[PDB]
């Protein structure tokens, strides 16, 4: 007499290998505020439908959905040029979550506005 149900809430996964300890701090928050649930990547498996959100230079890999490495300049590191694989300098601490919601198809996806100045003279 009465109702028994398998209660499972979902939502969607990330990892992230960022050394950049207050870095990764930041856009781990500002991610998880969409109910977006992190976790360090290191001897883990990496999932086919999960991100793994990179910083500087890092020697695993990663075999899922997709990776977005945000190095100062790239070493042996896959600098992109790939359906896959996001390389990004580490211009700025928003530049992450910006392409992170991107990636994610997230409504807060956005665009780039191409900052620059032509210095002819």
């Amino acid at each position: 007499m009465g109702g028994s149900g398998v209660e499972g809430l979902s939502g969607k996964r990330c990892w992230l290998a960022v050394r950049n300890a207050s870095l990764c701090q930041f856009l781990e928050t500002s991610l998880q505020r969409s109910g977006i649930v992190v976790t360090t990547y290191e001897g883990q498996e990496p999932t086919p439908e999960d991100v793994l959100i990179t910083d500087e230079v890092v020697s695993k890999k990663w075999q899922g959905r997709a990776v977005v490495t945000f190095c100062r300049r790239h070493i042996g590191i896959p600098l992109e040029k790939a359906p896959g694989e996001w390389v990004h300098s580490v211009a700025a601490p928003h530049e992450l979550p910006a392409l992170l919601a991107r990636i994610y198809l997230i409504e807060m996806e956005s665009d780039d506005p191409a900052n620059a100045l032509p210095s002819t003279d």
